[PDB]
């Protein structure tokens, strides 16, 4: 039902209809087997959502007519970046997937001291979650970062919370529309005393996320969900 | 290490009545309680694959008091579930092992709603969610209903509304069937524990 088009809103407005080429055609035509007259949801590269009607359906080209510009924006009011210490098994895919459903702006995996242990599949997982959750953007998944490299990234964001153990509601409720937030989590083992020390000197502020102990795949989910509650449900 | 034992009132032990202790010889009672201020019952329409296993686990680490699996209209569908709860309780330092009830039918779900202080239906047709949770007094009961993949059905919503459940959105992004309960629980801890 929902597709990310490699055109801008103004490029789609350009002509009377527009066409879909590549990966998506196959999904439209072969996998779903849609016919002319069928309706889909398209989001441009600049975040604009449209209701489209399949005017033409070929084997490599699909033509669409925009029947409505929804004006719907479902993006979190603030940019939240998830930094995760490489978890085991396939927990990173769950973090990326639910994370996108919950509004995360980008993911940054990093080698962590207790990390006991692909990106092309991660990018794919983020795009599909992005499609199924009606995001106006597809979250970017970065390259696995050394612990050091992560430390050098910190300067780019407005704030940084370190999930470790009540600054959290304060910082989140004091961030303005459009600002950036970095949240780093440790792996199954958890961040190290040494590691916290380096994060805290880079302005990272340690915060608890409730009194219950949360798994690595669970912590970021709580965090995104709380930000949503605060910035969208109360505000 | 932390283990649940059935007797009522080095490792950590937790009585059946919820009293945590450092120990066998009991050396000290911690006095620590990490349960949510309100009793939140998670009612989810039976999902596919192993999604309900996921909900039990994550939801126990996030404070669920109890789980009520039921047959939804769009549902295409116990001992293991209980085991997943207990282990999830163990690792997260809960004081209580949430119980997972027998799978109910929709009807059974409806007959059980009167028990609760407040019933929320995770659904939006139009959000009164923060208003409700912000207003439940400590110790009260909250049942939240969630559909399976595909969602609750309009017919179903109508009958839940006849029984006093209130429809409430959970933000503007479409959440999968296993993501919704984790959001609600997280939001709840945020309101009643981090803001309060």
């Amino acid at each position: 039902q929902r597709y990310f088009i490699e055109l801008t809103k103004q490029q789609i407005e350009e002509a009377p209809t527009f066409s879909i080429t590549g990966e998506e055609v196959h999904h439209i035509v072969n996998v779903m087997r849609m016919n002319e007259g069928d309706q889909i949801i398209c989001c441009s590269q600049d975040g604009f959502e449209a209701k489209c009607e399949l005017q033409s359906v070929s084997k490599d080209k699909v033509s669409c007519l925009v029947i409505e510009w929804t004006n719907e924006n479902r993006e979190l009011p603030i940019k939240v970046y998830i930094a995760s210490g490489l978890p085991k098994g396939d927990k990173l895919e769950w973090i990326i997937q639910k994370g996108t459903e919950l509004g995360a702006h980008a993911f940054i995996p990093f080698q962590a001291a207790r990390s006991v242990v692909k990106r092309e599949r991660w990018t794919k997982i983020a795009k599909e979650a992005a499609e199924q959750s009606y995001r106006n953007e597809v979250p970017r998944v970065m390259d696995v970062h050394s612990f050091q490299q992560l430390l050098q990234r910190m300067q780019d964001f407005d704030k940084c919370v370190v999930a470790y153990e009540s600054a959290f509601s304060a910082i989140v409720s004091s961030l303005p529309k459009g600002s950036s937030l970095l949240i780093v989590f440790g792996p199954e083992g958890g961040l190290t005393e040494a590691e916290v020390e380096r994060l805290t000197e880079q302005d990272g502020v340690t915060c608890g996320l409730g009194p219950r102990i949360l798994r690595t795949e669970t912590a970021p989910l709580y965090a995104l969900s709380a930000i949503s509650y605060q910035t969208e449900l109360l505000r």
